[PDB]
């Protein structure tokens, strides 16, 4: 019921125990590294039940507006914590490389990786033991997302057919760009436009092509199915319509988030390496630095496919106008 | 030690028990506002130990360019926890007052009033506590021990240059100061537009009122008992002048030390801010179980000069002169 | 080409040091006039925004579509001022004594200091309490609806305020008498004598809130006092609105009130930071000044007078649980 | 004079031409397109001022304590006007890529690419106008950010021989330090652990070969895993050694903040990279493949970070106790 009763303060400000402190070799910074990393646990726990219940909701079979909103709500306060997360690692380079090396001696998370794993980073890339069993066995975001792009209303051939109005959209406009770059009088101007729309009917070959788009995802390009991708793109492309504008800013969201990930992991190996370089004493070499630089790789990057969307876009009057 | 036994995370994250999920009538947002509010209590645990060790730091005679560094490290340090706080409100503002009202039926902090105390907000300016004997022993020490505004104007009282036997700074600017403005007075005599000549003559006189409030002790002792001060005389003196020799090696420090502790004023302004906006956001000036506006208008009275500690060093640039007016420094 | 697309011939010639023009240059002064031109140039794109707004509010009918529009670019503007509001840390940069070397070459200005900003403070529909052009825009700008009255209008044909159609003031003066006589036989059956005395004090102070916009002579009160700025019917369109935000139907009109607050609130942040700003310079008053009278008008820009959507902040106050509120039916 | 006479506003506030508008198609966001790139570049003109400065004050034999804090002020304020730089790519992500579609038919930068050349971005790591073509060529032939700092660490006081002697110290406190740890590895109860230390101080070991033998020290140099020379390496070490002292701490600060510029540079290139992905994907109508958004990844390299061998010094970094205490 009181401030303090309510929060449990006697049992949260009661969890920091200095290792220098108990071996009576005190280290003043090291009460600045035990909070700094219960805050991101804090925030950790909070990332986790908001995603949670993100899941729960993506989870039917039918998403109305209402739990589409709140979907929105709750994927742009995870985009709130995440900036706030970034922000931490700053404070915690306050300490010095000397002070930290007097207490290293003494000294990954549960929670990060449960975040890394409910999002989606694929694996291929005993209440711990349990907790991490359940983060890849269930659904994950990157799962339940495709599921909910594959239903995407205009996709079916029966309605809107949108996938066979957009490759008809296509094949016009490109023949009317070689028309217009056939009339073009400069010779080196009219091969730079063939040569290009060469490489847009490329690009259009990996997504009308079921076959070229399942290459790329078992390469590890893609991570999206077919029919998610077809979805997603025609979101990107009716984005300003009432109807599209909020799956648009769950899908923006989601890049947000994982572009926030990709901004701590780097914030983070700069601080490793302005603390202890690429290598130090205890660490057997250049091993766990150069781990922390792979992650900063496209293969961490879960909702990969979003990020490149654009290259399909076809200016707006090319694009098969909603009917419905 | 392993990582969650380490950070104690088996009692960490044991401390979120949400009060509507107990009573089988859960509010999603409930998590949120408890762990917002835990992330707070651990940033203030952290505050005070900073807060803590840089008092005992400055409750010595002699403040050396080592440990006068370790202080700036410190107090830079609080102004990087402070602008994570004032970032936490937009945060809990995510949860809407209808969701807010559902749970606030389970429904101030010990570890704040521990800060604006240790900080140095008088007891005497608390526009209008705590039961238990540890927290009552907590709050009576942090009176009773010298606060930061008690040992920075220590510190500022013993700042060399101000001795007169050496530097003898007050008496050179004095002297500085009147034969400027008596210059400024020839100069202003000279202004061949009547409307300029006036109103420089009419400024030159507002100048002399600014150093009359400095160059007279008893003057400064009514501003004082007055409020609209806080500083020492000495102090104010040794205040003005770090900010003269701002850009000498001597005197950068100890002002990027009074500018570190301006910040720490200024960002605990801006969270007091933001947290009425996010109160009044919430559940307005009044809502029921309030009883008024009482406490929404408490809130909106602590943004007042009177709950900024180091008032003092915000007005300093009030009684400068130009780099050409300054005495130079000698030793 | 990039140099002559954005006319850097132009823009980049618009830097003037006088201290170096009269040989005594002062390097901050740089620092001075290209922080300047910064906020300028963001000044003439909120402004730009701002009269697209104004335009698109201009209509007796505004759908969904001009609606998610109008929401876009209220958000470019509160991120804006967000990088406004970061410019000042970069200006107090320069220490107080390099200003003090070139502060001799700048005019101290006649009414406002900049024409973009009061364009700005007119536009959004603040009550601000010198060439053709100029007197022209500003003149024009007082004029001409701004944003508080367009929204006011906007908020006036909300649906589901119609006596026909939905009727929802009706409605809610309703669940409040029930909701507020629930309350009197809860307090009732207190068996604590100071909590039962407490209750029925605060049921009192809550009749007095819904009087205040149930009663519309008194709600014409406050507006002729200043407390209050919106119609009546604008007040019930904000609070119909802030009920049903978790609606699909209301979460968009929610987003855009939510939005001009944030601006507001941006405004105000501005105001602080170059009130400090200009403190840490030049004091409450230097040689120029006369007096601390410019330094203690920045401070009276600080108070609820200068925020134009002033209603908006408090209608939290009406507020009522859930399950008092009126289901929607349509 | 007067308000908008001092900043040249009817210069500066006629700058802005829309060319949809012009072509009587307007698109809304070219307007915001606009004013965001000139914000940037009157940003790249202080930058390049404060740069100009710092490099003058640089190109001296004596750099006392009142310059090296001015130059730490101008670093300072070069980072904070990185950090805006870097918030103005959320703002132009604001406009739909269906919109920037519509002008970018009536479609870098001299001042980003001075920038890049006066830090020390190398050249071995397009503007036909002579005033460009004149600026460009002395940004590279004048000595940049790296080089004067590099002037500055080899003077470093500490370092000389017959002085305070820093690098013969440090080398034998190295060894003595590393001995002793062979020492304390071979008492180990544990066979696991004894293997573990042994096995890691022949890592440190070979740490140490890197900045003991010049040899060594040049042939990473030639491969680019450094660009410092030995002896500024050698100065940047003491500095971060002896931080925590009066007389070193500011210098480490300007190191500090030469990092910070470095970081905040990446920072705004990842940024826009991510930027232009999402309104133009890899490759669009009009790119010719996807060569230009590859080029924008690989300046995410640290092949273009400049002070590449200030980010590492904590590699060398051996406890308080270990250090040699300053005599002077
Ligand atoms: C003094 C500063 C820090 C240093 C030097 C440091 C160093 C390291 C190193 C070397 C690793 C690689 C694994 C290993 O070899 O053990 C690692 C991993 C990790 N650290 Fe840090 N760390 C620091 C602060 C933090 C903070 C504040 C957090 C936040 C809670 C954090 C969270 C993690 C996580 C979650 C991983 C795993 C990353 C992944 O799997 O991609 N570290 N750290
Ligand atoms: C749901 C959001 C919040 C609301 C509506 C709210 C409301 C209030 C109110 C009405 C008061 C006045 C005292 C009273 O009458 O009980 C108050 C005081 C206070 N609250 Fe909040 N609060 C919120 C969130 C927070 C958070 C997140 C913190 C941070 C730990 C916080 C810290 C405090 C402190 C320290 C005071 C005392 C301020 C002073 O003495 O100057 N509040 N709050
Ligand atoms: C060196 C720093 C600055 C100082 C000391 C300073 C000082 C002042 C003072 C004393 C006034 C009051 C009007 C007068 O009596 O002349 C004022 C007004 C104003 N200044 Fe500043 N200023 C500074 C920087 C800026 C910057 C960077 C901007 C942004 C473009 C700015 C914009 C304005 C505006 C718009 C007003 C009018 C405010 C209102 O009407 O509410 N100032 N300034
Ligand atoms: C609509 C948004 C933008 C897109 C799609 C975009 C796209 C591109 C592309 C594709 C390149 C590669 C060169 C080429 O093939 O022409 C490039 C380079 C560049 N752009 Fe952007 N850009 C955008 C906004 C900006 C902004 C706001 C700035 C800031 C002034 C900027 C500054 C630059 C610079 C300086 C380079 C060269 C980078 C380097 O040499 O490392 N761009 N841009
Ligand atoms: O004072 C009460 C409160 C309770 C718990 C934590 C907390 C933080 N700030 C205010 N807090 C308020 C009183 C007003 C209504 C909402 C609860
Ligand atoms: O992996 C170790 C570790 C231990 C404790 C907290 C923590 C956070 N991130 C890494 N942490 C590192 C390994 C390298 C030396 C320093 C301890
Ligand atoms: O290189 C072109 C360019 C032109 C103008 C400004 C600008 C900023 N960054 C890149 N800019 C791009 C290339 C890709 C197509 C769209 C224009
Ligand atoms: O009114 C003067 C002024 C002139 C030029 C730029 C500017 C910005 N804001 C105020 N400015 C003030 C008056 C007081 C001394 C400092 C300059």
């Amino acid at each position: 019921k009181i401030y303090g009763e309510y929060l449990m303060l006697d049992k949260l400000l009661d969890a920091q125990c200095m290792l220098s402190e108990e071996d009576k070799r005190p280290v003043h910074d090291e009460h600045l590294f035990i909070i700094t990393h219960q805050a991101y646990e804090l925030w950790f726990k909070q990332i986790i039940f908001e995603f949670d219940s993100i899941r729960d909701m993506l989870d039917a079979e039918v998403i109305d507006e209402t739990k589409t909103l709140e979907i929105v709500k709750r994927l742009n306060r995870v985009v709130l914590i995440l900036k706030l997360l970034v922000d931490q690692v700053p404070i915690l380079e306050t300490m010095t490389p000397l002070d930290f090396m007097d207490f290293r001696k003494y000294l990954q998370s549960l929670q990060f990786r449960l975040i890394e794993n409910k999002l989606g980073v694929l694996t291929e890339q005993e209440e711990a033991r349990n907790s991490i069993r359940n983060s890849e066995k269930d659904p994950s975001l990157l799962e339940l997302v495709q599921r909910w792009l594959e239903r995407t209303p205009g996709l079916e051939e029966s309605g809107f057919n949108f996938w066979a109005k957009f490759q008809e959209s296509v094949d016009r406009f490109l023949e009317a760009q070689v028309q217009s770059a056939m009339e073009e009088p400069v010779e080196k101007a009219k091969n730079y436009r063939l040569m290009d729309i060469e490489k847009r009917r490329e690009v259009y070959r990996s997504i009308f092509d079921p076959a070229v788009h399942d290459a790329l995802v078992r390469r590890g390009d893609r991570r999206f199915s077919h029919r998610a991708l077809q979805g997603a793109i025609m979101i990107t492309f009716y984005r300003d319509e009432p109807r599209f504008s909020q799956p648009h800013q769950l899908l923006t969201l989601l890049m947000d988030i994982d572009s926030l990930i990709t901004k701590w992991r780097y914030n983070h190996v700069i601080m490793v390496q302005r603390m202890i370089g690429s290598q130090q004493l205890g660490t057997g070499g250049s091993s766990g630095y150069q781990y922390l630089r792979s992650t900063l790789s496209d293969r961490y990057k879960v909702f990969l496919d979003l990020f490149n969307l654009s290259t399909f876009l076809i200016p707006r009057e090319a694009i098969p106008p909603l009917d419905e």
